[PDB]
């Protein structure tokens, strides 16, 4: 029976057998006041204190959110849907510790993605027990509010200031500063990691001055805040908040009154109207996301990055070979998970209109021109592959490389990876390749479980990535030093070396997507 | 009717239609006295002069040689067998010129491989008409003597001094110096190129002082003289010459008498006994090859390379992804062109004994140890693939990279390629991958012929390689400057950049086979 005294009271954990050893898991520890009633849309308030033993022995409620119903019964989509009850009462976190209790263990804090609209820390692919067993690190993950409930903004107004879910993440970081030594963690050795919006979130903590002292370093998987979906303009945030009001019958003249009305709405009515606050979305829409609130974020983040205003520390950044494919089967015409999706030029053109709705005709033609010069055989898959690369390059890969360059120019070591292994268990079809989100299970060490039907080469790839991540967190250097592995060189401006992660042979390469990213980075923003 | 006046007399050529234009071909021009009777085994003697028009309108006799009969009727082997009559009377060369007659064209001189035992300039894959049409270069190729007739050595004795076939190559280089301006060529812009033993030959012309002024630069495809098959020791040459005598009933006490006896033998009896001059050969045996004769080669060539004694000029060097596979089906147990050749550990072990017959048990185990640490799934093809890599790394790839490093250390620009495209027409089975010899058709531009059933991507790869080779010959820089191509960086000590040649995307990579070549280059020579 394992009980830990925290600043707010006692917590009971549970023991787990993992690989012939034990991990102690504390699932569902609260770290804030439930944000209900008058607290809805406000910054998380600090926890009152309890007396008695809080039983942290099951995952807590996931935050309210819309759910992906495009492929019911299909594991490829459903694995990402929440696996605990939805409730506004969702501000909880999990702690996995090695057994016996470590003395001063490095801490890995996971921030999930989901577009800032969805996600929960209790998914199977985020289970931190394998990392605690194998690397003897402590792993922490928190639920944070998503959608309008997490990111509604009327900026400057403390009834709905914006970025509440980023403040939920920050308050969990603070909980780890105050409490983790009780669990055997070193509050001075904390690495944030996250994927997609969780990676964009990690990048914004590098920018936020109230996060500077809450962590040591950062890992960004397929996301960074300069991605075109990651930050909402003040203009679009106000418009969306008042669009939400209009839809829920909460248009008022005093803005504090709009929010008060919005506080009387059933959470379902808020969720049901979120999709419509925008005149046309895309599969990549982030209707309620981070804004420049003057609090968490003091200025436009592109300006902070460019002018070197961020935490000086090491970063590890990477992307997957086919980031954009997952999004094509949520509305691009001629695409389907259930066939090979050989599409025509006309379909490609229609697909750009689906992904680039506010963009001028010239803008869309410039994309077509950059991506359709083949290269050369015709090649029925030409247009199918180009559309996935358009979406992946624009939304994930070029912003990650641009973030990595600008960050490294200010003197800190940066390491960049390109993940190019397709999981042998992937339920999505082959044409979708190495999809967005499908390195995560390798990072959390799921293929280390021999009972799970991953191949032996995958068990080895995962073990090595697990070691590199842990070495990054502990030592700021993502090497695998014992097995004659390829040395991972720092990513510098000028050379731009990156490491490929694959089952066959790790390679050092240079200037990932050089020609494509010149297009998105220097020309497209003008269009 | 196109007639050219040469230093030795008139030659009539023939016109060819190639790609809606014309090439003039002069096939079978003699460049030496036929080396018959008293001239057999001696250095080529210079040509007497003729009066009348020598008709250069068909390929000439190929030199006497044994023929590959392992797969009769099979195009994969038979494409390399000679396609003109065999005769000692074989010292002829071909000239392809653009039409109209160029004014001062760069000259490309092809030296074929065949292990120094076989080969002829008239094979289809060496037809220089496409390069003359497309790049407006002049292409020259010569027949040179092979086997004992080309390389028998009793060194110091001018009746059989050694290296006669390298002297045949040199005398053809001289013919081009004296005659090529008459054809519209620039004798001051001559690039040698060659594959396998033709590449080892090209590398020896960089070392030979009598070749220094006969050419400007050099291209080495899958060969260099530091490869373990390329140069025969004085010891093994004498032993083989006297072994040949013993077998033909020509053992005598006066050595000039051995040679005189050998001059009375039918060329068939010499050919029939060549295989047996060695106690055990391998599929890679070069029984009669280059020696240090004190004439063509003044010292052991490893010493010249190491100490910088060679022509200072630019080089282009490369290898194919699966150099060693071709040799496995000529005697390694469990291999077959007609199945997938999944072999066992025992078979691998037997295969090393086939490829490394004089090598100690410890030597062979060290090879097994370096190549059988997987990497990791088992992977039935593990041993099959390892044996191909052992043979390809030892015999071709590590010596080429070692040659390229040592050459570039003396200040000259070097460019290195790794050819990794498997021809869509390859008659050999898939497991053999990107075989030895199968870049040649890409270099000579055979896929430019749309009538030939190569894919469109192959036509493009060939066009680009043809342009890089021609730019190398003309300008010393193998760039393709007009089509947004990957820039080919010089290969330097320290970084060791190389360019990959493939149908998909050209990449700049570093330190090809670093771990393998450390084994062959620094450790294996001690064994
Ligand atoms: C791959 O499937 C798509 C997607 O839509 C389809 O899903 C299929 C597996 C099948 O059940 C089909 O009946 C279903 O509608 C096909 O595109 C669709 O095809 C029709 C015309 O035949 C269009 O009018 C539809 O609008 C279009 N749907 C979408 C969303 O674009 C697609 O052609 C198919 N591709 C193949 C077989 O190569
Ligand atoms: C692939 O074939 C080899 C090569 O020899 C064979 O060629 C085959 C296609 C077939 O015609 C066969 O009859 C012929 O001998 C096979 O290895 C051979 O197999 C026998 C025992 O079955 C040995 O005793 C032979 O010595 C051996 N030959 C050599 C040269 O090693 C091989 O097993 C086969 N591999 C497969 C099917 O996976
Ligand atoms: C933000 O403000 C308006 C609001 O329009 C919206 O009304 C909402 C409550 C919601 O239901 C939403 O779907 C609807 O679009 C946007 O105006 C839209 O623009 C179109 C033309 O593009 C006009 O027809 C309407 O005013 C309205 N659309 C529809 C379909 O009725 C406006 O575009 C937006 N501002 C932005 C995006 O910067
Ligand atoms: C060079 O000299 C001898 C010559 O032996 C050879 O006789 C030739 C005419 C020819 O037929 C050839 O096959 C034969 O090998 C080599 O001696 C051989 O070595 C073995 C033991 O390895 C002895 O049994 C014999 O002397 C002879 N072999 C056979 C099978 O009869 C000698 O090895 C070689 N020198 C080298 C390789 O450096
Ligand atoms: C916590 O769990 C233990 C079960 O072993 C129990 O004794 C205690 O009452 C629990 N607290 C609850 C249910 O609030
Ligand atoms: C943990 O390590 C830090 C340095 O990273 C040190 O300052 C701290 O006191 C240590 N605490 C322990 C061993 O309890
Ligand atoms: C609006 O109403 C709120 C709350 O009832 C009040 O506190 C605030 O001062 C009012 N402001 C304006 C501008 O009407
Ligand atoms: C290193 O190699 C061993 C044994 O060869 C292997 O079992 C282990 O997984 C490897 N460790 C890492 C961190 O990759
Ligand atoms: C060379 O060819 C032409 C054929 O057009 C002929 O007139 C001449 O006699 C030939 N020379 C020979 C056969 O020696
Ligand atoms: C050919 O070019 C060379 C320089 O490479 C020059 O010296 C020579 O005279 C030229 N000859 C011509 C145009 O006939
Ligand atoms: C051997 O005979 C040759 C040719 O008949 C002769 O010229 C030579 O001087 C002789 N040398 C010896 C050492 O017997
Ligand atoms: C360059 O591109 C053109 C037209 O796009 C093509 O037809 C030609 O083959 C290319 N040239 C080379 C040297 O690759
Ligand atoms: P990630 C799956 O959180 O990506 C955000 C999406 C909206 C581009
Ligand atoms: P190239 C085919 O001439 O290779 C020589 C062989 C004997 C290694
Ligand atoms: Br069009
Ligand atoms: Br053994
Ligand atoms: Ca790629
Ligand atoms: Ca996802
Ligand atoms: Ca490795
Ligand atoms: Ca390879
Ligand atoms: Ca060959
Ligand atoms: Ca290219
Ligand atoms: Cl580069
Ligand atoms: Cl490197
Ligand atoms: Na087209
Ligand atoms: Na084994
Ligand atoms: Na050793």
């Amino acid at each position: 029976d394992i009980i830990i005294a925290t600043k707010n009271g006692k917590v009971r954990g549970m023991q787990l057998t993992v690989f012939g050893g034990t991990v102690t898991a504390f699932l569902g520890i609260p770290y804030a006041q439930p944000p209900l009633g008058r607290l809805r849309f406000k910054k998380p308030q600090s926890l009152t204190k309890w007396s008695d033993i809080w039983n942290a022995t099951k995952y807590a409620n996931s935050c309210c959110q819309n759910i992906d119903q495009s492929f019911p019964g299909f594991h490829g989509s459903e694995m990402w849907n929440p696996n605990t009850d939805l409730s506004e009462d969702c501000l909880y976190l999990n702690v996995w510790i090695p057994a016996p209790k470590p003395k001063n263990a490095t801490v890995l804090i996971w921030i999930y993605g989901g577009g800032f609209q969805t996600g929960t820390s209790s998914l199977h692919v985020y289970d931190g027990k394998f990392l605690a067993r194998v690397e003897r690190v402590i792993v922490v993950s928190m639920n944070y509010r998503v959608g309008a409930l997490g990111f509604l903004a009327l900026p400057g107004n403390p009834e709905a200031p914006g970025n509440m879910g980023l403040f939920d993440q920050q308050l969990a970081l603070q909980w780890v500063q105050k409490n983790i030594a009780a669990f055997g963690g070193n509050p001075k050795s904390v690495t944030l990691f996250g994927e997609s919006a969780g990676a964009a979130s990690v990048s914004l903590h590098l920018l936020s001055p109230g996060s500077h002292s809450l962590f040591t370093r950062a890992i960004l998987q397929s996301g960074s805040f300069n991605a075109p979906w990651a930050v909402t303009s003040l203009y679009e945030a106000r418009n969306r908040t008042l669009n939400l009001a209009k839809l829920t019958g909460c248009s008022r003249e005093n803005e504090t009154e709009i929010i008060k009305c919005l506080r009387n709405k059933d959470p379902q009515e808020i969720l049901l109207n979120e999709a419509f606050v925008v005149p046309y979305g895309t599969p990549l829409s982030v209707n309620f996301g981070p804004t420049v609130d003057g609090d968490f974020l003091t200025d436009m983040p592109d300006i902070l990055l460019e002018l070197g205003q961020f935490k000086k520390t090491q970063i590890l950044v990477g992307v997957n070979k086919d980031e954009g494919t997952a999004f094509l089967v949520y509305g691009a015409p001629g695409f389907s998970k259930d066939n090979n999706s050989i599409i025509t030029r006309k379909e490609f053109q229609e697909g750009l209109k689906i992904f680039f709705p506010g963009v001028s005709e010239f803008g869309k033609e410039s994309i077509l021109f950059h991506y359709t010069d083949w290269v050369d055989d015709q090649r029925p898959e030409n247009y199918r592959e180009a559309l996935g690369d358009v979406v992946g390059d624009y939304n994930f890969i070029c912003p990650a490389l641009e973030f990595t360059k600008k960050f490294s120019e200010w003197g800190n070591n940066a390491f960049f990876y390109y993940f190019e292994h397709r999981s042998s268990k992937l339920p999505w079809p082959e044409w979708m390749g190495v999809m967005h989100g499908y390195e995560i299970e390798f990072v959390f060490g799921l293929p280390l479980e021999r009972r799970d039907q991953y191949t032996k080469a995958e068990e080895i790839l995962s073990r090595s990535i697990v070691k590199r991540w842990a070495n990054f967190a502990k030592y700021g250097n993502p090497q695998e030093t014992q097995n004659q592995s390829t040395s991972w060189p720092v990513f510098k401006s000028t050379e731009q070396k990156y490491l490929t992660l694959n089952t066959e042979s790790t390679r050092i390469m240079t200037k990932l997507r050089a020609q494509q990213c010149r297009f998105w980075t220097s020309f497209f923003p003008k269009v």
